[PDB]
């Protein structure tokens, strides 16, 4: 095979204009729907925020109205997904990462519309979801889209137009253009045979959806959390510890979510009333946390930055952390549309800062700043749960823009996964398409 | 589909023993990359004292720093050509054909052979990396643990393999991201699957690195300072600076392909003549490397000068050209050493010179020079090696101007798809196919 490869080293890299073309329409598209999307999702927070100082008097009756405008929002992104497009509902990183796989049906024309105001309604509720979940699939489908359309024909073109719309979808939805296009090549992708996903043009798709996205959401960081210490050489052991508490967590939280998910699911058997009606619960819950403690209600990006300062007590961060475990599988375990990469960045930000607390005081030798164990865990549950740490590091160095903390993060990142594998744990996004999957038989 | 479902279920459940090794291997790596730097570091120390014994003699000092780096390149040469000939240029192609099982990792042979040659033509000023040295040995330590501890599998020997050069590159220029990204976009077999554990190569990677700043803390490889952000209306330019590198990528790789060609007849492969080739040109980069340092080096130490604008353009043009020239005169001449920081080089040189062309057509962009070089400076990497992923989070990992991410990207892309469209190659696959296709005929 020697021959063979010296033919195919010499026409390495030769991807076929139309799909680079391609490529860049996609990723606009994306780029366009994710914009749409968050300024969707703004809106909708705004008014309900609009709604509680209309009837900021009476406290019982504000907290009602509180609940009310999430239950509603919430019931009304169950309901589409339930009735229309049952695979637009959680996460849609597992479905696309099936459909990558060619055992997963992308209904572009079903979904697109769906999540895109299924999610609108879960989020807009002010649930405790991510704008992932929404834009990496409606990225996906939306490559999905304009292959049908321009009827491009070939495995490439169908897997690397669908791997570029997730990777856009990712991208439009952080800033993050590194961390998108690393997704594909660590998680997304095919994992256990070879495939023809161009990843120049994956670039191409991820420029043009982060262009878009700097044209309407520009001058204002997601988060700014400022410049913080630099990391000492005899402090990097701390930081192993701290990964290795996140390593034993992660699987832990990975059999919560999958549980959780069963639990629900006897609570509705299955039937579109009795679920709609629980997500309305769920979701009402939400609007009403998130205005008694919001801070355990949301995405949780507000929350990050006030933790890294340490503007928050040991009492207030243990507090929010159970708070939002509860939440966070209260709303992802139910199936309502939307990404859990989000919630679970604001989970690793509170559990790292309550490492660096007491890491403050225990050694006051080592001079240290418990916002730096903050970075360093915050993509620790996305080590040790999804159980892909190269894109979670450079997400939160594309977020933060702290690279003299590249170690640190690291170090923790990658004691995550050592401890997820070493105590039976395995990637959330692939336990769950093997649910979907095997389900799919069962029946 | 019922196999996918098993599959899934049993993903990244890398083997504790292939896991433990890695970490063994990046400390090796990482400890030999420390000693390698700092052998190098020693001998231009050398030579810039003996230029002062004799700082009076002009042609005297002409003359020994002309043989001081003359007799340093030969020694490089014949140490390369007389014991271990698969260890003279780059090396990153060797061990790209060696996870492809295509290649041997004789590092019995390789170890001393590229450690100490490249010992001198790094030492001797040579215009090359020190990547190509340390990415070659930290393969073959990598191969070298996994003979003796005799490890079994092709999952073992390909990740050994690779945490080893990806942990060289991450203690070549303490860029411990750009290390892994290399192995998942450039070194692992490109045409077919394999099982390199990433989780694996990362702590390789970490312990490699962790090594090199235990070493070598508190003093970056290239500091350039907080340069401006880029405006929307502005990364057009750098869109057409990425289709200029786009179309000199390809020029530069035949050129390099081809002095290959026309410095093997000076010598017909024989071992004397070549040998006193190598000095000669060695003993240019000594001698250039003292009557105007920037033509010669790696190229480290003219990027934040060029960077800040303290070059003229006349200057500029000057360092370029003089640069193309030495470069290749350096890598095509099979002398052991990596081509990545002299690209740097030049890259930053050229972005630099569009940097201040903009500058003047538009003060109505208020523009900084610097901001073009940080762009172009990981271009050429992306348009002759065609690894822009790689380039682009390099340059990231050592100038920290996350700020510039966009035109870094765009300018990277521009190279990579008008190095495509020029009929332009991968420089490290180009040479590869070279040597399989010298073997099999």
């Amino acid at each position: 095979r020697r021959r063979q490869l010296i033919r195919q080293l010499l026409e390495r890299d030769k991807t076929p204009l139309a799909i680079l073309f391609m490529a860049a329409v996609v990723g606009t598209l994306v780029g366009l729907a994710a914009v749409a999307f968050d300024k969707g999702v703004a809106w909708l927070q705004n008014q309900r925020m609009g709604a509680l100082v209309h009837t900021a008097d009476n406290y019982p009756l504000l907290l009602t109205v509180a609940f009310l405008c999430s239950a509603v929002l919430a019931m009304f992104g169950y309901f589409l997904v339930r009735k229309y497009a049952p695979e637009a509902g959680g996460s849609g990183i597992p479905e696309i990462e099936g459909a990558l796989e060619d055992q997963r049906p992308v209904r572009w024309w079903r979904v697109l519309p769906v999540k895109f105001f299924g999610g609108l309604g879960t989020l807009g509720g002010g649930m405790v979801l991510g704008r992932e979940g929404p834009t990496v699939q409606i990225g996906g489908n939306i490559g999905r889209m304009v292959l049908d359309i321009f009827r491009l024909k070939g495995d490439e073109a169908r897997h690397t137009l669908l791997a570029t719309g997730a990777a856009a979808g990712l991208a439009a939805a952080f800033n993050a253009p590194l961390a998108g296009i690393l997704f594909i090549i660590e998680e997304m992708r095919p994992q256990f045979r070879y495939t023809l996903i161009s990843i120049k043009a994956v670039f191409i798709g991820v420029i043009m959806s982060t262009i878009m996205y700097r044209i309407f959401n520009h001058e204002v960081a997601l988060i700014d959390v400022g410049k913080l210490s630099d990391a000492p050489l005899n402090t990097l052991w701390l930081y192993l510890i701290l990964g290795i508490i996140f390593g034993i967590f992660g699987p832990i939280f990975n059999k919560w979510v999958l549980g959780m998910q069963d639990l629900l699911h006897r609570v509705h058997g299955g039937n579109i009333t009795k679920w709609v009606l629980m997500g309305g619960a769920i979701g009402g819950l939400c609007g009403l946390l998130g205005f008694v403690a919001p801070a355990t209600s949301g995405g949780g990006f507000n929350l990050i930055p006030i933790a890294t300062a340490g503007n928050f007590s040991m009492g207030m961060l243990v507090f929010i952390f159970v708070a939002r475990v509860i939440t966070t599988l209260l709303c992802f375990s139910s199936g309502a549309p939307g990404g859990i990469f989000a919630p679970m960045l604001a989970l690793g930000t509170v559990l790292g800062t309550a490492f660096g607390m007491v890491a403050v005081e225990l050694f006051p030798q080592y001079h240290l700043e418990a916002g730096t164990f903050a970075i360093a865990g915050m993509g620790a549950l996305l080590a040790a749960s999804i159980r892909a740490p190269l894109t979670g590091i450079i997400l939160v160095l594309e977020m933060t823009d702290n690279y003299q903390l590249i170690l640190p993060m690291i170090i923790t990142g990658l004691g995550a996964t050592l401890l997820a594998q070493f105590t039976g744990g395995k990637p959330l996004y692939s336990a769950i398409l093997a649910r979907t999957l095997a389900k799919q038989e069962a029946e």
